[PDB]
This record gives C-alpha cells, structure tokens and sequence, in this order.
C-alpha cells in the first residue's frame, strides 16, 4: 500500500491522473519524482521548469554543479540528484526531443531507466515541449516499465485522450 490517490489503473503496474506533478509531488513526497530533464539539466520550462521554480531554483543549482563535475547526459540517459521539497529524489530522465530531431527510438532506452526504481511520479517522457505523441510515449511506458509507475498528467483533455485510446 502507498498514498497516490485517484490514479486510474491502466495494467499490473501502470497508474495514470489528471494532475500537476507538482501539486502531486509536494502532497506525495514519493521516493521518486521524474524529471523531463534534457542533457544539460537546464530546467527552463516544461516539466522540468516546473519542476525546478517548486524548488526555489534549487535544482538548478544543484544540476549545474553536476554537470560541471559530469558532463551532459546522454539521450536515453538519467541521473539521480536531490528531490528538494518535492520528493526524496530526482531522477532526471533525458527522452528524446523531436523538435530537436532525435531518435524516438531513444525512448525506450529513457523509460528504461525507470525500472531501477521500485515506485516513481513522473510525466510522459518526450511528451509536451518535447514534441512526441503522449499515446505513443504511453505505450513504450506500458511495454517498458516493469515498476510501480503513478503518471501525472496536466492537461485534463490530453488524460481523457490517454484513457479512451488506451489498448
Ligand atoms: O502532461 C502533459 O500535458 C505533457 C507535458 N507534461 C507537462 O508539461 C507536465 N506534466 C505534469 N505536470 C506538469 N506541471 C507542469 C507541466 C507538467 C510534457 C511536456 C514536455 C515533456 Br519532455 C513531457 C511532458
């Protein structure tokens, strides 16, 4: 039993809501928050912009000291950083962005990255700015993921879409 509340069930393992992943994760804590991250882990809109203006521009800090030390990620790569006032961790996952033109074959190699985490919040990796199809990013998710995974979705159009396409 853990305290995600209102989640439609979508398979053995995959949850899914309308909801801010912010509010969700400020009332949450989860161990694990996803964060929509690109490879610099410069958060500056999106989830990820979000995600770090919740955070008083502290995961910003926290991300630039990383890189500087690090180096970018890669595309289909995650780092695991602080999750400040919104979750026990981060785990920043880099999905490909097709307004950049990457592989979108790279999202499962992103997903992925997930099942090295028992229970995690996250969004719809390569979905929104991104650029991919959120129904196709919800099947590689499903086809994927084996963990616990509680999907929060901020637009209530696009969730009531996930839903009734879902196979
Ligand atoms: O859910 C959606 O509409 C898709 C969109 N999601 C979010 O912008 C999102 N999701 C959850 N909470 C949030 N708070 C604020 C934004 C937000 C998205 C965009 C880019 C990438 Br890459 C991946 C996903």
């Amino acid at each position: 039993v853990n305290s995600f509340s209102g989640y439609l069930k979508l398979t053995d393992n995959v949850y899914i809501k309308n909801a801010d992943i912010v509010e969700e994760a400020k009332k949450v804590k989860p161990t694990v928050v996803v964060n929509a991250a690109n490879v610099y882990l410069k958060h500056g809109g999106g989830v990820a912009g979000a995600l770090n203006k919740a955070t008083n521009n502290a995961m910003q800090v926290e991300s630039d000291d990383y890189i500087a030390t690090n180096g970018p990620l890669k595309v289909g790569g995650s780092c695991v950083l602080s999750g400040h006032n919104l979750a026990k961790h981060c785990l920043h996952v880099v999905g490909p962005n097709v307004n950049k033109g990457e592989d979108i074959q790279l999202l499962k190699s992103a997903y992925e990255n997930f099942n090295q985490h028992e229970v995690l919040l996250a969004p719809l990796l390569s979905a929104g700015i991104f650029g991919a199809d959120p129904i196709h990013s919800l099947r590689v998710c499903v086809d994927t993921v084996r963990t616990n995974v509680y999907l929060a979705v901020f637009d209530k159009n696009l969730y009531d879409k996930l839903v009734s396409s879902f196979l």
